[PDB]
């Protein structure tokens, strides 16, 4: 078949998986290297530093991945030098309704699969589905949502899938709150509180020379500080989300609701 | 990479190392074509090895492995397939299970029905297999019907770039179905076999009298049986369903004789379509 239309250089938009298939193929065909950033909802910072992180990597060819201004998102990609926006309908995705599907295993039953159980089999097949359709060299997600990148590093490796997963450090306002597209359904009381998540995993981060239980300690200290701050959950895990080893490397992970709005964050951590 | 000897059969028990052949040998042009295989190869397996074999600058990869020899391989060689792929099971399943396929509800119904998460299994090991050899086409036959289809629907769902073939039933001379479970049949066992495949094409010539008729062609064949127990017997649209049958369809049949299961199906067209 002939392979749809390509402007090199120039925003290309495709809605059909059939279409984006052909298009990355032949690129990756003609030597360049093919980086997949997934988005959903409207384009924030968050996701254009992955698209940054991507367009570094010589003779990328950069696909942002788009499944909710939708023209001024484009327009921004197209500032940003990416040339392939992948933008398909429900329909397309699913043609034959939910069928087949990925079953994550039991990390996510944990922590945000508390609240919500279901929540990472749909993403997980959703991405098998883009990283398939795709086929890219490397994809690339944010640490923020820490147990998404964890299970879709254990998605690649289960299903021997051949491509390079990098997560990309958090993108944080100026006073450290992580980036979310729900800080700004937050009031002034609840956007000054917020920033004391963020202060707990950097003080827990400092205070971990002096051991495990001083930075859990000094995390929970700083959340105490403030009002209307109903922490979920706050753990210290291995790198991999399993328990956390007598020392080494690690991640702090908290949740919490603040009003009707549940913010989360996480970081590494060093054991003493 | 590891070293490829063309015109010979080359074995890899690692998955890196199949990986790396099969990319290298399709970045140079070849074709990859994979015939999964759980060992105890038979002449249906020939025949699909013979149906890969004869797609045009072919190379052709036979996987072997049981979800948790010395004839194979033999069989293999003397077939002209270049590639063996043998992995172990720590190879494949180095975190245990964890990640894993779901299948639609198709996997719930006939053989599924009581055995509640075996088409996930297989659907997962098939899924590992896909994505390690990353064939240009798949080969399956048409015996376990209901497998190849969930097959297709991975594929299809999934969004695999891969095109899944079906290879009609090899059979012996007397109808029997080939697999490797008849070995277990003593002959009384064997003589009975005969009538899962004689109730089959009993039907499907029955049909043109309808449905009813057909499927009543075929119990009557597998009640005249000796020791022949009926699991199910089954008419349902070519993808098995959620959809009723209009005049084109499939007939399947699982029975059991003394400890061993067998299965079989058949195309079935009803009315005018036969
Ligand atoms: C580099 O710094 C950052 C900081 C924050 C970021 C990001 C990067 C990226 C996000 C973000 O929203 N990612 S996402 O939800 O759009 C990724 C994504 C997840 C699932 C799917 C799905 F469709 F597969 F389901 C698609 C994209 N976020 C916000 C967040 O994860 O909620
Ligand atoms: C074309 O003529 C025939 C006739 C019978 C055949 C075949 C071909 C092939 C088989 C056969 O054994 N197919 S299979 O189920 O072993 C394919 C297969 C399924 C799962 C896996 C696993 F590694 F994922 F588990 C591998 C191969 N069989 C026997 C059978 O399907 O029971």
């Amino acid at each position: 078949m002939a392979i749809p239309a390509f402007h090199p250089g120039e925003l290309n938009v495709y809605s059909a998986p059939g279409d984006v298939a052909d298009v990355s193929r032949a690129l990756r065909l003609t030597g360049r290297r093919v980086m997949l950033v997934p988005t959903m909802g409207a384009l924030h910072e968050g996701h254009l530093a992955l698209v940054r992180a991507a367009k570094r990597v010589p003779g990328s060819v950069v696909v942002v991945s788009i499944f909710v201004t939708p023209d001024d998102d484009l327009a921004q990609l197209r500032a940003e030098g990416v040339e392939i926006a992948f933008t398909p309908t429900t329909a397309a995705m699913y043609p034959d309704g939910l069928r087949t599907t990925v079953q994550p295993g039991p990390l996510a039953a944990e922590l945000e699969g508390g609240p919500r159980p279901t929540h990472f089999a749909g993403v997980l097949t959703v991405v098998l589905k883009l990283l398939q359709i795709v086929r890219p060299d490397r994809v690339f997600f944010g640490e923020k949502d820490y147990q998404q990148l964890v299970l879709i590093r254990q998605l690649v490796a289960d299903f021997n899938l051949d491509v390079a997963v990098v997560g990309v450090p958090t993108v944080r306002e100026a006073d450290g709150l992580a980036m979310s597209s729900r800080n700004r359904y937050l009031d002034p009381a609840q956007r000054a509180a917020a920033v004391a998540l963020s202060a707990a995993l950097t003080a827990a981060a400092h205070a971990a020379t002096a051991g495990a239980q001083a930075a859990l300690d000094a995390a929970r200290a700083v959340l105490d500080a403030a009002p209307g701050v109903a922490v979920d959950y706050l753990e210290l895990r291995d790198i991999g989300l399993g328990p956390m080893p007598l020392n080494g490397s690690g991640r702090l992970l908290v949740a919490a609701r603040l009003g009707t709005t549940r913010l989360l964050d996480n970081i590494a951590i060093e054991i003493g």
